[PDB]
RNA sequence: AGGUAGAUUACCUGACGUUCCCAUCUGUGUGAACAUAAUGGUACUGAUCAGGCUCUAAGCAUCUUUACUUCCGUGUUCGGAUGGGAACGGGUGUAUCCUACUUGAUAUGAACCUACC
C-alpha cells in the first residue's frame, strides 16, 4: 500500500476555477490512486475527468517509519445487509502498512474484499483510546509473555532438508 | 402613438380588477335601394347625432399557465467487461454516458412592410 497526495481543479461553467480538491488517496499504484480521486469527484461534485485537469500526483512517505503508533481507522463496508460505518484500531510504525492490515484483516473477519471498503479516515489515537479486547492487552508498559511451542528458525533455504537425522523438538524459546 | 397585411405561434393564453383615445380603430344612427335572414341580432348597404361603456392596446398582482437557468442529481437508468460475490432472487467494482418529476430564481413578448399621426 502507498499514499500519494492528488489536486486537481474543473474548469467548465458549473465549478469556478479556483476550487482546488485535495485527497490523500492509498492504492498500491499511482495509476490506482489517480482513479480512486476522480470516483470521488464525479459521486460528490459531479467532476468528470473530460471536464476537468490534474495538478499534483506525489506520493507521502512516513516522517519517522520508527516509532510505534496506534492508528484508528474510520471506514464503511457494505455487506449483504447493507452499509456499516465501522472503526478498527491497528498498532503500526507506517500509516500504510495499517490500512494493509485492515484490508486483510476485514477481508477474513468480515469475507469483504478490497471493491467494497471506502477508507473515511485515518487518526493516530493516545495510549488508552484503544478500545481492540486482543490490541488493548498489548499497549501497556509492562507487556511480557513467553514464545512458546516456537518451531526452531531456519537460516535460509539453503538448510531447508526434506529428511532430517534424530529427532525433532520444539523450543521454548 | 394608431391602423392594414403579416411571420414566431401562450414570454402571445385564462381569471380579477385599473389607464388614455388628439388622429385611427371600435363600439354608434337608419333601412330606400344590392343583399339578408323566423328577427336590420348576424351578414348587407346608406351615414355621422352622441361615447372611451365594451373591444383593442398599455401597464397591476408573493395571480394559475407558459418560457429560459440553477437545483434535483451524477441520485434513476444505461453501453462494455471476470474462473467478481450470491443456493436463488437479484445486486457490485472497473472504463463510460447520464434523464425525469419537483422545487427555487427570472421573464410575461420580440420582430417585418405600408399608411396616418
Amino acid at each position: 500500500m502507498k499514499e500519494y497526495y492528488i489536486t486537481a481543479r474543473c474548469t467548465d461553467k458549473a465549478h469556478n476555477p479556483n476550487e482546488i480538491f485535495r485527497s490523500r488517496v492509498f492504492a498500491p499504484n499511482y495509476v490506482v490512486a489517480k482513479s480512486k480521486f476522480w470516483m470521488m469527484l464525479k459521486k460528490q461534485h459531479k467532476v468528470k475527468k473530460i471536464n476537468a485537469e490534474l495538478l499534483q500526483c506525489q506520493p507521502i512517505f512516513e516522517k519517522n517509519p520508527t516509532v510505534v503508533k496506534n492508528y484508528q481507522i474510520f471506514l464503511r463496508y457494505v455487506s449483504a445487509g447493507g452499509i456499516h460505518n465501522i472503526t478498527k484500531q491497528y498498532r503500526d510504525v507506517t500509516r500504510v502498512g495499517a490500512v494493509r492490515q485492515m484490508y486483510n484483516d476485514l477481508a477474513s473477519q468480515y469475507r469483504t474484499r478490497q471493491d467494497k471498503i471506502q477508507l473515511i479516515s485515518i487518526t493516530t489515537v493516545g495510549d488508552k483510546a484503544v478500545k481492540n479486547p486482543v490490541l488493548h492487552q498489548f499497549v501497556g508498559h509492562h507487556v511480557k509473555f513467553p514464545m512458546v511451542h516456537c518451531k526452531p528458525v531456519i537460516a535460509s533455504k539453503r538448510f531447508n532438508l526434506p529428511i532430517k537425522a534424530g529427532k525433532l523438538t520444539t523450543k521454548l524459546c
